[PDB]
This record gives C-alpha cells, sequence and structure tokens, in this order.
C-alpha cells in the first residue's frame, strides 16, 4: 500500500510507487538499479514496437563491443575506464561506452565506398554507462541504462535530416501512442545540441509535480562533422569521393519512469492499456459457502474468451488473501481494468469491472464483455492521454519579458518566451535564475532551454527578445529541467 | 567468393566465410568483433524462440546491472575491474560480469521469504566479459559476448532438477530444431561442473575439421549452495525456514559458429532454412532485349504469393550485376533458395529454384510455387541436419582401453569409453594426452571429458574402466575440445 501523497512529497511517493509495485530494486552500487519483471514488461513493449517501426524504415539491428579504445574515443575530443584484468594491468585502458559514434563509425568508414552501399541504417539495443557522481533518480538519470541507438549515412543532407524527422516523428508516438505521455517536438538550442552535431532535434515532456522538462528522447543531425572525423566518404557514379550526412539517435528506460510520474496516482501506478503487461486481471469472489470450482471454471472461460481478443488476462485465485487484499495489490501494480466474479454475478450472467483511472464501476454481460473491455481499454487510454495533455498545457506560461519568468517557475510552470537565441544569452539566464532561486530558498535551481518547439505560435512582426530586447526569433520553451 | 577450402585450411575458410558473407567485423580491442545485421538477424531469430519457449515456462526477463562489487563477487570465492572515471579513482574498484549469479542472488534473497514466493524464475538477456589473455575465435570464444542467463528458485531439488533437464531440452531445440546442429545431452564430471554447482549438464557440439568437442550449452543444477553462500530462505507453512533449491543456465553467441562450421562448404555460408533471415531470393534476369517491367512485376507478384505462406523472400533487381555475379553472393551469404525467372519462365508460367545446400534445380509451376517451396525448405533443414548427425556418428569411436585414445584422436574423433568418474584420473588423462600431442607435433593439445551421455550404450557387467583399470561407471565421452 503506497501512502505518502503524489502532490505533497513527490520523491517519496514516487520511490514508494515504483518499489511497492516490484518495478525497482536497489543496488549496493550506486547510480545503478534492478529492473524487475514488471517493469522490464513495459521496457519490452515499448522496444517491440519501435523495433518493428524502425524495421519497416529498412533500419537493421547489429552488436558492437562495450569497449572503446582511449584512441578511438579521443579522435572526437563521465566514462568509466577498465584498466585491470584482475591482477594484470591493461596495456593500455579501455573504455565502457556512453554511447557508441566511436565505436562504430570507424566500421562505417570501411563499410561505405560507393553510392550504392548508402543509405546504411544500424540500429542496437544495449546499455550504456554514463558515470557521473551525482545523485541518480530511478529510471530518469542512472549510470547505467539499457536504451537504443541507431546511426544512419546517407548520401545527401536533406535524406539524413528526413529521418531525423521520421525518427523523431517515432519518438513521439512512443511516448504518446504507447505510453500516453504527452511531448513537444523541437530543436535544441545550440549549447544545447550534441557534441559534435550540427542539429539536434528532441521530444520534451513535463513534470508539474516539480516543474521541470525532460528530454524524453532525442535524433540528432550529424550532418558531415562525423564524417570528417572518422573519413567516412562514398563515391558518386562520377567517382568523386564525398562526405556522408550522418544521424544517430536514442531513447533510452527513462521513458518508463515518465510514464509512472504522468499517470501514478495517490494509490500507486497506472498503467496506460497498451503497454500492461496485464490488461486486465480476473478476481473471483471465494466465499467459504460457493461453489468455487464453478466460479474458477467461469473466470477460466472468460479468460479464453477475452484472449481470443487479444486482451492480456491474469486470473489472481488465491485463497489465502481477501478481496480487498487483492484490490489493492494490482491497483498499487497499476493493472487498467479489474473484473470481479462472484455467484451473483454468476447467476446474472454479468461480471463487475472497475477501471484503474477513475474507479467507475460497469456491469458488463458475459456476451458483450470482450467488445466493451475494448471499448474501456482505448477509452482509458486516451484520457490518460488527454488528462496529461491539460497538464502540459497549464504547465506552460507564454511571456513576453524577463521579469516574468521567476514568478512563473516559482508555480513550477515552464516558459514560452520570444527569443533571439544568442548563446551567451542562454548562459547568462542560467546564471541569473540560478542565482535568484538560491536567494528565495533563502527564505523558505538554474532555467535553461528545453526546445525551440516546431509549433510556432504566431510572432508578430516588431517582437524583441524577452531577455536582450534584441529583435526575437522564435518562441523557445525553457523552464527548470532534469 | 571464398577460396579457402573447408578441408584444408579450415581457420581461412571460416575467416572467409564469415567476413566475405557480412557476418562479422573486426575491431581495434582484441578480442572482440563487431556482430553486422546478417549475423545479428540469425541472433534475433534463436533468441524469439527460446524467448517464447521460456515465457511458457512461467520465465520472465529483467535487467541486473553490468556492474558487481569486489565484495559481493569475492562472497563466493578473468574479470575486468572499472577502477577510474575519468581522472578520479574509485573509492572501491567493480567488476564488470562475467556471469550474475553474485549480482542477482542478493535481490533473491530479499524477494524470497515464504513457499508461496516459488518457484522464482528469472532470465537476462545482455552481454558478459570473460577476459582471457588468448587468442579469440569469432563466435566460438570472445571476450565479450551476447547470451541469454536465466536463474530459478524452488522449494525442493527435485522441482530444480526438472527445470534443469526441461531447460537442456530447449537447448538441445535450439541447436537441433533451429540451426540443425546435432547435440549430445550429458552430464560434466566432478572436474569440469560449473564452479560452486552440485551437477552441470551440457549439450556438447562437434566440429569434424578439427576433430574438437565444444560446450553449445549449459543448464547447472546448483542445489542449495549457492542458497547457503547467499542466505535465501523460505518459510513452510509450518514456519520452518529452509534453502531454495536452484539452477542457473545460459546459452550465447557461440550457437552461431557452430551453425556456420556445421553447415559451410566451399562456397561459403549455408543457413538453415528455420533461421534464415532471406530464405528465397529471387533474381530476375535482365536483358537489355527484354520487357523488364513485366519481369520485374512478376517477380514482385511471386513475392507477394509467397509472403502470404510466411516465406522470407528479397528481389535482388539490381541492374549493374549480372546474374552470375548474383548467384555468387548470395550463396557465399547461404541463402538456402535462390529463384530465377526471366522471359522464358513467364511464357511457361514456371519459375527456376535452385537449393543452395546441394545445387539440386526444380521448374516450378506458379501456383505449385508456395507449397512446393515450403517442402523444400523443410527438405533442406532436415537434410542438413541428417548430414550433421553422420558426421556426429562418424566422428564418435568407442573404446575400452587406451592405447586406442591416441589414434582415434589423430584421426580427428572423440572417444567414448568406460569410466569410472575418479577425478585424479581426469586430470591424469589431460596431462597424459597432451604430452603424448606434443611429441606427436615434433615428428609433424590435452583430451579433456566433454561430457557423460545421457543415452548410455549397454555396459556389460565387468567391464573395467580405460584408464584405471577399476570397475567402469558410465560410459564418457571425451575428446578434445574448445
Ligand atoms: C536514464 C538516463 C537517460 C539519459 N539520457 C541522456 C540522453 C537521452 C536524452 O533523451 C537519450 C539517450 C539520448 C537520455 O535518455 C541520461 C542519463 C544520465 O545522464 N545518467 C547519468 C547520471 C547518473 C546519475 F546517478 C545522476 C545523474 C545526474 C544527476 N543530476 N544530474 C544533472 C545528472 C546522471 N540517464
Ligand atoms: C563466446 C563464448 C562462450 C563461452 N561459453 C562458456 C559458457 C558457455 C558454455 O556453454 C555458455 C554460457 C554458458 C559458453 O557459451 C565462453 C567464452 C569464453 O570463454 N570467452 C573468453 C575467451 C576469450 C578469448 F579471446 C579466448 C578464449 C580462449 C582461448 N583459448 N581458450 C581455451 C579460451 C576465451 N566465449
Ligand atoms: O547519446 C546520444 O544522445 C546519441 C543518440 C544515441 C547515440 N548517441
Ligand atoms: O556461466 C554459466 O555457465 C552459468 C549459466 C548462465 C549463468 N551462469
Ligand atoms: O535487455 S535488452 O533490452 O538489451
Ligand atoms: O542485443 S540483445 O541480444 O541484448
Ligand atoms: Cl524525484
Ligand atoms: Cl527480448
Ligand atoms: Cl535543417
Ligand atoms: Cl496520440
Ligand atoms: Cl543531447
Ligand atoms: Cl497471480
Ligand atoms: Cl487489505
Ligand atoms: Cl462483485
Ligand atoms: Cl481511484
Ligand atoms: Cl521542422
Ligand atoms: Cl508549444
Ligand atoms: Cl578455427
Ligand atoms: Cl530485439
Ligand atoms: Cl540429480
Ligand atoms: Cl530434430
Ligand atoms: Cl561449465
Ligand atoms: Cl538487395
Ligand atoms: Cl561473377
Ligand atoms: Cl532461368
Ligand atoms: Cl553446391
Ligand atoms: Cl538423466
Ligand atoms: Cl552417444
Ligand atoms: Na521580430
Ligand atoms: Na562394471
Amino acid at each position: 500500500m503506497v501512502t505518502a501523497k503524489k502532490d505533497e512529497n513527490f520523491s517519496e511517493w514516487y520511490t514508494q510507487a515504483i518499489v511497492r509495485s516490484e518495478m525497482i530494486e536497489y543496488y549496493d552500487i550506486s547510480g545503478c538499479y534492478i529492473m524487475r519483471p514488471w517493469a522490464f514488461h513495459i521496457w519490452e513493449k515499448v522496444q517491440r514496437f519501435f523495433d518493428d517501426e524502425i524495421k519497416k524504415m529498412g533500419v537493421e539491428n547489429s552488436y558492437f563491443p562495450m569497449f572503446v579504445s582511449r584512441h578511438k574515443l579521443e579522435k572526437e575530443k563521465e566514462v568509466a575506464w577498465v584498466t585491470h584484468y584482475g591482477d594484470s594491468p591493461l596495456p593500455e585502458k579501455i573504455a565502457i561506452r556512453p554511447t557508441s559514434e566511436t565505436i562504430m563509425y570507424p566500421a562505417y568508414a570501411k563499410w561505405i565506398r560507393s553510392h550504392r552501399d548508402l543509405p546504411l541504417k544500424l540500429n542496437q539495443w544495449c546499455s550504456v554507462v554514463r558515470w557521473e557522481f551525482k545523485q541518480p533518480t530511478p529510471f530518469l538519470r542512472t549510470r547505467e541504462f539499457l536504451w537504443q541507438e541507431g546511426h544512419t549515412a546517407h548520401a545527401t543532407e536533406e535524406e539524413a535530416w528526413e529521418l531525423v524527422l521520421d525518427i523523431l516523428e517515432l519518438y513521439r508516438r512512443w511516448y504518446e501512442e504507447c505510453l500516453a505521455v504527452p511531448v513537444i517536438k523541437g530543436e535544441k538550442s545550440e549549447g544545447e545540441k550534441f557534441a559534435g552535431g550540427k542539429k539536434t532535434t528532441t521530444v520534451e515532456a513535463f513534470i508539474p509535480e516539480n516543474g521541470r522538462g525532460i528530454q524524453a528522447a532525442t535524433s540528432h543531425l550529424l550532418g558531415t562533422n562525423f564524417a570528417k572525423m572518422f573519413e567516412i566518404e562514398f563515391e558518386d557514379e562520377e567517382g568523386h569521393k564525398r562526405l556522408v550526412h550522418q544521424t544517430s539517435w536514442g531513447c533510452t528506460t527513462r521513458s518508463l519512469g515518465v510514464m509512472i510520474m504522468t499517470h501514478g496516482d495517490d494509490k500507486g501506478l497506472v498503467i496506460p492499456p497498451r503497454v500492461a503487461s496485464v490488461q486486465v486481471v480476473i478476481i473471483p469472489i471465494l466465499f467459504k459457502d460457493e461453489n468455487t470450482g464453478e466460479i474458477l471454471g467461469k473466470c477460466r472461460e472468460l479468460k479464453t474468451m477475452l484472449e481470443k481478443a487479444d486482451i492480456r488476462v491474469r486470473i489472481d485465485d488465491r485463497s489465502n488473501y481477501t478481496p480487498g487484499w487483492k484490490y489493492n495489490h494490482w491497483e498499487v501494480k497499476g493493472v487498467p481494468l479489474r473484473l470481479e466474479l462472484g455467484p451473483k454475478d454468476l447467476a446474472k450472467g454479468t461480471a463487475r469491472v472497475v477501471r484503474r483511472d477513475t474507479g467507475e464501476a460497469y456491469q458488463i454481460s458475459w456476451a458483450d464483455l470482450a467488445p466493451k473491455l475494448l471499448e474501456l481499454m482505448e477509452g482509458i487510454q486516451r484520457s490518460l492521454f488527454e488528462k496529461a495533455k491539460a497538464r502540459l498545457h497549464e504547465g506552460i506560461e507564454k511571456i513576453s519579458t524577463f521579469d516574468e519568468v521567476m514568478p512563473a517557475l516559482n508555480r513550477k510552470h515552464l516558459v514560452l518566451a520570444p527569443w533571439c537565441e544568442d548563446p551567451e544569452s542562454e548562459e547568462q539566464i542560467k546564471k541569473e535564475t540560478q542565482k535568484l532561486s538560491e536567494i528565495q530558498a533563502i527564505e523558505a535551481g538554474a532555467m535553461k532551454t528545453l526546445c525551440i518547439p516546431f509549433d510556432q505560435p504566431p510572432m508578430p512582426e516588431g517582437t524583441k527578445c524577452f531577455y536582450t530586447g534584441k529583435p526575437a526569433k522564435r518562441w523557445t520553451l525553457w523552464g527548470r529541467s532534469y
């Protein structure tokens, strides 16, 4: 049973919800967590979705080593260094991948010779290690995390860019379609883009309870920069060697954290039906003074009937726990639909169904069960999305000048402001908002750009930048961030 | 095009077959290889097979960290040690997992409380690192390898043992059913079993060209030994705490290497149809003086028709390569069936189909194509298995005394001998066969137990051990090994 309230101590609530639902286990090496099956099933589901999608684009899976030489890694210049095999020292220390550009792109340079070798599209599912000495957050910021990283190479910048955008659309569907989390597509500022890339696009999500934006996933136009560092060139049909144009793109188990925080409530997790490993839990009522065999046999029949409609069903027929215990047990784990069946329902040929998001209950004839539940699941999914979408739009203030920033941040909101996109102005804004935040804390940090949204509201003609007074260039989404 | 002959220089042949088919790429850190998509597709296929199978047994996937503390790892006492994060030294060095017993079993000890928590069945797909200073072999012996490792805990030894055996049967199907490689189920000797386990079972495969057995996969009865080291105990319904009985079991991309060596020929790879990512390659003949649009449209029709029968088809319609080039290109990559379509076939409403294993050609009406190809693929699969099975049984000599050992080993054969199973005798046999091998080499190493087969031939009553003269206990399979 969860006891911390989501709107009071968000940290403790989140810890309780992910521990008591058996999603996370702690580990003696700080910054790493055990991902138990209840969470891993959701990861498997979104991984299957995305893997199918990119296979339709011709992307193929592969596996590159987890180690990279100091030489290949410093060819492009929080990295963990292997230095010893038990007793023996290594002749040269090797790094564990924080990302695989420097591991893969030498191979790319060998494999790409002609324009007929392009496009080259590879992906891998693995973990990477980014070893920060700061305190971790389960799912959101961990020292090891599972991800996928795709890396493509094209004959033209425009083809590479169209791919960047197609992948960003897949990430939007990953979050919005599967996880029911609303996100904002945008471009990262020059100061925040991937090191060595040309243009970094992102989908951004929002955590209302602490007011923070989080980078949900990233799709980079690398252009020819990595091609120059690794000499990845192809021949046209005329014989002139030309640099390939590259992309890389990544998304991680951070997505699970974002789903939990988005949909959970004071009773615990709420899993969108499209990724719940158990969509319907069947709880028979098991009075001592009843035909228990009949009740359980009807539960098995209903399970078969629902699974023919591709509904994922579990029966909890344990005699040693009361139905109230089971109600709370599966609410904590976030199963979206609970189906109750006792002697009265049997005599009436109906079932009682309770939805996890609102607690609304329905009485459904057995004949109508599968089509009704299907409808109900799509209604839960959509409702989880729309409410989250509402909380997103309520969390964003459109402003015009800088003294509107601090009030908006004290309301745990993001700000959408006309910006000149000068990089020096961004670092000045970060340091001033941090100092203003510290001074406020004394009476009881920093705001950064999150993204330059693709969906730009109207820009009146003479509009000026909210911090420098110079001509505004575009609306930019700022806030505190993970 | 492959140029080394499989029966002459096996090493060079194997290197050519896996490089020229685009399965492997080399890497600047010795002992690690890049797994390119042509190989990774096969890994994905066998992973899907095994994952589905163990999900039917109630095993669930998870993910534990790749790091383990020195303390937890030396709790049970080729390990790579992380000692630094860039500049900063680690307070205590951490190891990269060579296996995950010491990572997972503390969590098990926390999670298991009551008999109602058992059985606990977890699996993970990841890589591990076993850092030997010896020279690697692609797929077979690498310093990093992808695998799966499953770890279960049960209330009784007999339940754990039945699980060990069920998994070993899945490994037999992994090799024999999917990869068409024949294997021998057996028990490992006391000297060769998993450190700290009670009984190690294995499936063993055989490489005729060098005479070597290889441990294809492993399923361990751990018993209560790890339960004692990690204090994993459960309460019965009476309240007495009792040690759980455990298993662990593993299988790796070594399986791909074994498939390559088993089925390949002088032209390159031969991929069993059940794991070929391309089962049928359609090669249109494209004379300049023909209706090319018609020919290609019929190839697309045939592709659609075959894929409705769940056949995996690729069309190679590249105009810049001759059909002879394409024939060799897809033979090298081991596609099992090639389908040729030109103007004459079109006018006759037939197609020409050539099978990769024997080169036999067929003329098939379009209407019969899908059922005929299905039949053909099952005939290739079975034939690849049966011939490999024949080469296995020809590679094993049943012997009765020790001076039959060296002749049998010089024929690149394994030996099946009555053994007393004394462990000291095994190490004596290893050292004597090694010395005999070295002395023979001078005129131009060691034989170990491979397994004690489940399928025991008859044991005449007074039979004596082939090395010590004492009463034989069981027939044991010995040979040189990887
Ligand atoms: C799960 C995850 C995802 C991503 N990222 C980054 C890339 C991206 C973005 O979309 C996606 C792959 C492309 C993503 O998901 C980055 C990290 C991460 O930086 N981990 C290290 C770490 C450990 C730690 F204990 C503490 C902190 C820490 C504490 N305070 N601060 C400011 C940091 C950081 N972790
Ligand atoms: C792919 C793979 C599989 C397995 N194993 C072991 C377990 C098993 C068996 O079934 C399965 C998981 C349970 C399996 O597949 C073990 C290795 C391995 O020992 N790697 C290290 C290494 C690297 C290296 F460069 C050279 C050598 C080397 C050279 N000479 N010698 C005598 C060794 C060894 N590698
Ligand atoms: O780490 C990143 O952000 C990029 C995208 C995935 C691979 N490298
Ligand atoms: O390494 C091994 O042999 C066992 C089985 C997989 C996990 N540990
Ligand atoms: O465990 S998988 O996602 O690499
Ligand atoms: O790449 S997967 O097999 O962990
Ligand atoms: Cl938090
Ligand atoms: Cl999987
Ligand atoms: Cl652009
Ligand atoms: Cl949507
Ligand atoms: Cl970034
Ligand atoms: Cl249950
Ligand atoms: Cl209760
Ligand atoms: Cl009821
Ligand atoms: Cl509720
Ligand atoms: Cl755009
Ligand atoms: Cl917006
Ligand atoms: Cl070899
Ligand atoms: Cl996959
Ligand atoms: Cl036994
Ligand atoms: Cl078989
Ligand atoms: Cl072993
Ligand atoms: Cl092709
Ligand atoms: Cl040729
Ligand atoms: Cl022909
Ligand atoms: Cl042939
Ligand atoms: Cl047995
Ligand atoms: Cl045998
Ligand atoms: Na303006
Ligand atoms: Na005997």
